């Protein structure tokens, strides 16, 4: 990871066993679930390409998924060099060289070259760009090993609303669709794929109906049948 | 007896010309005389011995009402063809009869009340939820309702 | 997070990934039970707003619950600006700027500013203020995901009294009863919803019996269906 | 807990959720089995009163056990106030003040002061005093959560002698009877309530035999080549 | 509003009737405020009162779904 | 192990029991999978030969595998001393003596000498050299005592394509397979063990067997009626 005690004066502190051990334990359970991406993002704040490579090097499970991720990174790196979008030319004496995708993924770049780009003006964020490529690959893995579609998430005959909501929200989180589509899914689809007994109450909610209000509304409408104070 | 255990009375009066401190027996009237009972009320400030006794009496009267009234908020549910308005009246009658505390009445109103209503009946009430006060609730539940749809000659 | 110094004010330290990895596991298994609130309280000892945001950011499980919590804290931040609520420490700091809701939420404040409020004399306890908003969210999540059922807690036939009491106290905690409600529930239901063999002892034990007396008295006789062991 | 002993920089930090989850498992999953007292004694090494309060709070949602434990602790602190007639503030300026029952339980004393007592020369052992009061209450919880009587427990039909001894010794630890009675239970009762074939060798060996001799012989009897009779 | 009749059909019928009536617009607006929610179905008017008075007819039409059986999203025959 | 600080010097401390505790559990489960090599690499960041020897002798499990590993490191160390005859004493004033193979494997070096080489500028990487020898021994255990055959690298009669790719890539990773062998297997064998839908998309798929495209295409077992080999 990168440490700064003065801004622009980056020092690299080498990644430690506890970090790697925690990361591997997250990978062991959470790789095929949308849990991995935010934890990976939290870990990758202030990361070098060397740190990111060390994180990918310390995984040894799930090789088909790892190959799909590696192939995805190679194609992102190729597309970047086809664009060539961070540039400065070679004419000027004593100025930083232009980034390649191979440099971004930490194979043709040294740690001092990586530090040079990140301590530049504008700061050229080689770790953030590489991290975004990894996040796209993780989301591709999450999509690939996803069990079933958001449209097909539906509440059983007398099923708890809360269990249905947790499955729906996990599936919605792992879905990559537009923000307006996601707002329509929370407003419409979540209400629509609710069971008929719950759904009439959900449709009869007023202006500005919140998920908390929906939980309150469906509480006592599903789960175990009433076994006292009902006859 | 709780008052006596909580309050031993040491010595006589503080100085001449002012009443002694009352023990629980004085309040219940079994060690105090009528002249003492007048004496406490004619004091400066007055010492409200009868009011202190009355608060204990009201608690006993509440126990008598609960002893002879088979009312229970635990057993309550809406009847099969019972109006929502009859049901809330019966519910607040039950809370009155068992003398529930105000925060308990609020919890019963906002948590329990619509839960023990009929499943057809509770539909719009569940949609409204505990933000809606009793007046706001009582406009609902007339679709499954009794007489009131068609006007009468009075 | 911050760590104490023997001489003068505390020093900031980077978060452990093991702590984050444990937090993700705690969220996975215990989030909808109110035992998460003490674990969160322990976790957030010496935590900045920035640390609290990192802890929330890390989570990718239970997104429906996390969304209602995030709206809940945003409402509390708006309430801080709009209602002027009562608080610990100065209404007017001497050597630091006044904190807005957005500053307390960690949005418009720097980590150095967050350290500044927490190292102030008197301390301006921005982490303690913020974690209370988060705790209100956690308490709301428990209320939404744990069925309202305090009047319906009752002892089974082959069930220990201690487990029934434990369940009653947990259910009452999940519900979040005020003092008048909490005392009334505790006094009126505890003997009454016991099983008849247990209830017979409680009735015999009599008016005004203390919890330790009831617990001691109402222990089982080990008959068929009751355990002789834990292990 | 105290995390530095040879330096004053970075001297104290909060207890980990990772450790707390293991503690939660001991209280919840082993259901207040005798091991909780040595586990607490291990965890409380170099602990502040605040760490002890954090452990008391983090009992896995066992609120009912916590109420009885905390009420017991309040009496132990009150007894200490009778025992030591401690004044507010120090005897003379600059001195470390004597700790009252309120200070020891971390009610009137803050974390910096608690560290100050423990880092003085001689140290003032506030956490150690508090730990004993917590153990005294925890011993009541261990008795209360004990599943069955010392008299009722038995050896299963094919059961190892070590399993029976472990159960008897754990149950004996939970029991609150006299030390003279506990010795009688080890010497006479354990053999008396043992199954016939196991009992016959244990009687033959008698009180003159060592524990290793009793274990080896009764393991020998109960191993393969055994009848499995309880009469 | 009839017992089997959905909100859309009732509004359609009310505006068809309002065209037959030849009163001034102020009276028609005051009658619309007076009558339309009040003489409606009891559960439906309860839903509509919780929408409140500044709800548009488009909002009201989009609401009250599952009242009046199947046929309230589909054409009249 | 060795840690490098912010101001550019290196500090040492004894190995963590967290590393040892995690390591024993890793050795228990991961031994005959190529998962052990990255996880070992993660746990051994900055480890000295003394730390590595502590890790090797900590293991009481899988003894014949440990005997193979110990022989492999001893052979590599002996072969290293065949490669370099080491001169007596330091080879210049004020500088460390040159590593022997037995110094690298920790036996003839003391901890201060190991720290001395690893704190050289640039570092003399005795831990890396030894760690590579340990990894070679782990690779031998993983290959020799494998569940998975590289000669039965064809898909099973009842085996889904998603399970098949996990086995296939894991087998290649276990072998440390040749680039030529992977090149033949990807273009020939892998495609012919892919389901008819994968062969259907061959024009869209193009050259060099795109894994995500095949995984998208394939549904369940490859061979006819899910009851025979595909190949």
């Amino acid at each position: 990871p990168i440490v700064q005690n003065l801004q622009g004066q980056m020092v690299h502190q080498a990644i430690s066993p506890r970090t790697l051990n925690a990361w591997v334990k997250v990978v062991e359970e959470k790789a095929f679930s949308p849990e991995v991406i935010p934890m990976f993002s939290a870990l990758s704040e202030g990361a070098t390409p060397q740190d990111l490579n060390t994180m990918l090097n310390t995984v040894g499970g799930h090789q088909a998924a790892m190959q799909m991720l590696k192939e995805t990174i190679n194609e992102e790196a190729a597309e970047w060099d086809r664009l060539h979008p961070v540039h400065a030319g070679p004419i000027e004496p004593g100025q930083m060289r232009e980034p390649r995708g191979s440099d971004i993924a930490g194979t043709t770049s040294t740690l001092q070259e990586q530090i040079g780009w990140m301590t530049h003006n504008p700061p050229i964020p080689v770790g953030e760009i590489y991290k975004r490529w990894i996040i796209l690959g993780l989301n591709k893995i999450v999509r690939m090993y996803s069990p079933t579609s958001i449209l097909d998430i539906r509440q059983g005959p007398k099923e708890p609303f809360r269990d249905y909501v947790d499955r729906f929200y996990k599936t919605l989180r792992a879905e990559q669709a537009s923000q307006e589509v996601k707002n329509w899914m929370t407003e419409t689809l979540l209400v629509q794929n609710a069971n008929p007994d719950c759904k009439t109450i959900l449709k009869a909610l007023g202006p500005a109906a919140t998920l908390e209000e929906m939980m309150t509304a469906c509480q006592g409408v599903g789960g175990p049948g009433h076994k006292a104070r009902v006859l």
